[PDB]
């Protein structure tokens, strides 16, 4: 149950991270929360990913690469893991194979989330997201019980800094950059398995279950 990610942004992998969690019992890494946390707390890293993420643009490859071996490496991940959103380039790509094959836990599936660019930006203009605990929520697609507030815990829902319009123009333009080759590479390594992203969450969320509920040790 080692698993990876990927889609464009506002595709839903976050809302498919929670309920792969919630089901298999494996831990979440969000290279995004990760970096947005840094940020948060000024530490250097954060201070150096802040001008990338602020633009949309992709944080470099050698940092990003470090602070996910250096999570890989804490004992949760022996029983499997959850990347969300790394890798994202090639090159990360290519490192996470080499760590993995060092740690001997290799990726059993990398799940693409696809959803046309078309419909992204809705998703992410009307994504408003629990400042307590991270669970994202959209006005019209998937509201809060109370607005404002998250149904989980009672924190204020926010806005993320990165889901302006012209940042969340930039960011697609950056990721279907890199969606081409990362396709090619998992697909030639036979572990890419595609699910329609555009239905309802529960229904994505059901061919998920038919990709790693059809995994055995
Ligand atoms: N590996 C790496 N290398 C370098 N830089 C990196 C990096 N990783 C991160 N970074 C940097 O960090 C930044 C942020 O990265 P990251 O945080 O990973 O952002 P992202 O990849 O753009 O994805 P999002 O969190 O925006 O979208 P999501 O797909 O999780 O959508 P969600 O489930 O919330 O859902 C979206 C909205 O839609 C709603 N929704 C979800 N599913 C559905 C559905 N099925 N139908 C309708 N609405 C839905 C939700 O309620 C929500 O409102 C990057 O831009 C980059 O700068
Ligand atoms: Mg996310
Ligand atoms: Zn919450």
């Amino acid at each position: 149950m080692n698993i990876v990610l990927m889609g464009l942004p506002g595709a839903g992998k976050g809302t498919q991270a929670e309920r792969i969690v919630e089901k298999y019992g494996i831990p979440h890494i969000s290279t995004g929360d990760m970096f947005r946390a840094a940020m948060k707390e000024e530490t250097p890293l954060g201070l150096e990913a802040k001008s990338y993420i602020d633009k949309g643009e992709l944080v470099p490859d050698e940092v990003t690469i470090g602070i996910v071996r250096e999570r890989l490496s804490k004992s949760d991940c022996e029983r499997g893991f959850l990347l969300d959103g790394f890798p994202r380039t090639v090159a990360q790509a290519e490192a996470l194979e080499e760590i993995l094959e060092e740690m001997g836990r290799p990726i059993d599936y990398v799940i693409n989330i696809q959803v046309d660019k078309e419909e992204l930006m809705e998703r992410l203009t009307g994504r408003r997201i629990c400042s307590v605990c991270g669970t994202t929520y959209h006005l019209v697609f998937n509201p809060p019980k109370t607005p404002g507030i998250c149904d989980k815990d009672g924190g204020e829902l926010y806005q993320r800094a990165d889901d302006n319009e012209e940042t969340v123009t930039k960011r697609l333009e950056v990721n279907m950059k890199q969606t081409a080759p990362l396709l090619a590479f998992y697909d030639s390594k036979e572990v890419l398995v595609n699910v329609n992203g555009q239905q309802d969450i529960q229904d994505v969320f059901a061919d998920v279950k038919v990709i790693l509920g059809g995994l055995k040790q």
